């Protein structure tokens, strides 16, 4: 219900929008808390979609004293997810991930149920988590001089 709820809040216009919503939900399910919204399970953060690019900002209970930013850039048929960490007003690049929306989105069905729209979800989920979320958390923990949580 959260995916479908967040999806309708998003007012997706294209395949890229639909992919970003899914990415955001995966961040939420890993424990990240989004800035720009007071109801993380109901609506997308304000300005999540700004002039061709997407920006998602989070804090995490396992990473006190830091904030994580996903900057998502449409490059071609690709979407590039950039993960960036801010600690003590210092910005550090963490990781990038290249995603191909066509592999996971049925763009012809964006107005329908999310079950009709997303394909190979478990594929995209383990890709995003294994190559972005977990490396980001581990990188952050290190930067914060904390023991790893995995």
């Amino acid at each position: 219900h959260s995916l479908e709820t967040l999806y309708q809040s998003a007012d997706c216009s294209d395949a890229n929008d639909a992919l970003i919503v899914l990415i955001h939900l995966l961040m939420l399910e890993s424990g990240y808390i989004p800035q720009g919204t007071e109801a993380k399970a109901l609506s997308m953060p304000e300005k999540w979609k700004l002039s061709g690019v997407y920006k998602l900002q989070y804090m995490h209970p396992l990473c006190e004293g830091s904030s994580a930013t996903l900057t998502c850039v449409p490059l071609g048929n690709l979407i590039v997810v950039n993960a960036t960490l801010k600690i003590n007003n210092e910005i550090r690049s963490v990781k990038r991930l290249q995603l191909l929306p066509e592999s996971f989105i049925c763009k012809e069905k964006l107005g329908e149920n999310v079950a009709n729209i997303y394909k190979d979800l478990q594929k995209l989920s383990r890709l995003f988590k294994d190559q972005l979320v977990y490396p980001l958390l581990a990188f952050t923990r290190q930067a914060l001089n904390l023991p790893d949580v995995f």
